[PDB]
């Protein structure tokens, strides 16, 4: 079960309270890609929002753009429980995060 969500539980160390942040992010989004492979979408869309979290304080436009993109069709992916105003509401911040991230 998991198989290389279960090693990147252990190469994603604790980013969200020490500033290291660039090394990590693509860990939990990367994680969230075999969550929805597995069917269960839900955990999926949470992790490509905290990974989303992570690279837009790091300023990573790739996986920031990569994040989002994926959040929206993980969420439409989302089984039954289907959190609807809460999990598909992280698309959204994603969206907003990304825009201001270009200002172009």
């Amino acid at each position: 079960a998991d198989e290389n969500i279960a090693k990147f539980e252990k190469a994603y160390k604790k980013a969200e309270e020490l500033n290291q942040g660039e090394l990590m992010g693509r860990a939990l989004y990367n994680i969230g890609l075999e969550k929805n492979k597995m069917g269960k979408a839900r955990e999926a869309a949470e992790y490509f929002f905290r990974a989303a979290i992570v690279f837009y304080k790091e300023h990573d436009t790739d996986g920031l753009r990569r994040a989002a993109k994926s959040l929206k069709e993980a969420i439409t992916a989302i089984p039954e429980e289907e959190g609807r105003k809460e999990a598909k509401e992280m698309a959204k911040k994603a969206e907003e995060w990304l825009q201001a991230e270009q200002n172009n």
